[PDB]
C-alpha cells in the first residue's frame, strides 16, 4: 500500500542522497527535504499519520534561502503557509512524484535495513541467524557472506553489487522465509513485541 | 480435557512415587507401572495416541512376580493379553481411577516442570526471564527467588513454601497475558516449541 506511509519501528532513520534528505522523525512523521538544482532547498514534504488518516504538508521555500543539509544536521525550519493534502489524489502529479520518492525510500531502502524478526539457528541453518527485514526481505548472515531474498521480485542471491549462486541452498531459503513469514503473519495476530530475536526447537 | 492425554514435548519424562512409576515413553505414548500392596507390580497401563484417537492398554500382572522398579531402569515387559479401551467410558471405575492418576501426573506435575515459552527481559521485568510451562503455569526466575503463578487456581506466590504479593502481583498478570497471548497467538502456527525470545526495545 502506497497510502498512508508506514513508519512503524522506523523512528530516527535518515538517508542522504543527491536528491535531498530523507528523515523519519517519528513513527507517525517522516520528512523529505528535497534538494534542487543548485543544491538549495525549494521544497520540504512533511508526512504525518494520525491512526488511519494521513496529512501531507508541502512547504515551498524561496530559492537561495536554505542549502541542502547532511544527515545528522538540524531540521530545516518549516514555513507557515504549506499546501495541505488529506488524500493522495488531491496532490498534484508534480508533488506526487516527490511523495513517491519519500515513501519508496522509507518502505524499500530504509525498511530493508531494519531487522524485524531474527531467528537464531533454524533447523534450516543451525549455524547462523535468519533476519526478516521490515520490507519483507530475508537476510541470512553467514560467516563472511549474506544470503538475500528480495521481497519485491522474489530474487535470490548471495553477497560479498553482488551475486549470485543458487542450487541447493536456494531450496533451503524458502522454508525459513516461509517459517519467518509464517512467524510474522502469525505474530501479526498479536493483540494490540517487534522487533524480536528468538530460538526455537533444539536444543534449545 | 482428560482424553486423550497430552504428551507433546514430554518424551523422556519419568516420575517415581509410592503409587508406582510414571513414564512418558514418546510424545504419543506414556506408561503407568502401578505398585501394589506388597511393593509388587500388579497392573501396567499403556496409553497410546494416534493423532487424535487414543488406546489404553491395561495389563494385569500376577501378584508377587515383579517388583516396582526405580527410575531409568528397563521398562517392565508387557503381557500378551491386555484389556483394550478405545474410549474413556469403556473403562471400569477402578481402571478409570488409575487412568486419572496417570493423566494428572502428566498434565500437572510433569508438565509443570517443562518450560514451553521463555521470555527474557520483559518490559515488566527487564531484569529476569519469564517461563510459561506446559501446564500453563508461569515461572519467573529472579535472583534467589521464583515468582509462581499456578494455572489451575490462579494463586500467586514467591519461591519451604512461603508466599508474597501486594506490589509485584500486579506485574505478573500482564506478562502472563503477554505470554499466553504469545502462546495462543503462536498456536495459529502452521502444522517451534519450545521457544526462547527477547522482544521490543532493550536490545
Ligand atoms: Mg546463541
Ligand atoms: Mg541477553
Ligand atoms: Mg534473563
Amino acid at each position: 500500500q502506497l497510502w498512508p506511509i508506514r513508519m512503524d519501528r522506523l523512528e530516527g532513520q535518515r538517508v542522504c542522497t543527491a536528491g535531498g534528505r530523507y528523515i523519519v522523525e517519528l513513527d507517525t512523521r517522516c520528512r523529505f527535504e528535497v534538494a534542487a538544482q543548485g543544491n538549495f532547498v525549494k521544497r520540504i514534504l512533511i508526512v504525518e499519520v494520525d491512526e488511519m488518516v494521513q496529512t501531507v504538508y508541502v512547504h515551498r521555500i524561496p530559492d537561495r534561502t536554505v542549502r541542502g543539509r547532511n544527515g545528522e544536521e538540524e531540521l530545516i525550519t518549516l514555513t507557515n503557509n504549506p499546501f495541505v493534502y488529506t488524500s493522495y489524489s488531491q496532490m498534484p502529479k508534480e508533488v506526487q512524484n516527490d511523495y513517491m520518492r519519500l515513501q519508496k525510500m522509507v518502505a524499500v531502502t530504509i525498511s530493508g535495513r531494519v531487522a524485524k524478526v531474527t531467528f537464531r539457528r533454524p533447523s534450516q541453518f543451525p549455524d547462523a541467524q535468519a533476519q526478516l527485514m521490515e520490507n519483507g526481505d530475508l537476510r541470512i548472515k553467514l560467516p563472511r557472506s549474506v544470503i538475500v531474498r528480495k521481497m519485491d521480485n522474489g530474487e535470490i542471491f548471495n553477497c560479498i553489487q553482488k551475486q549470485a549462486v543458487s542450487g541447493i541452498t536456494l531450496t533451503k531459503v524458502n522454508e525459513v522465509y516461509k517459517y519467518l513469514i509464517r512467524f510474522e503473519q502469525c505474530l501479526n495476530g498479536m493483540d494490540r513485541c517487534f522487533p524480536i530475536v528468538f530460538s526455537a526447537g533444539t536444543n534449545m
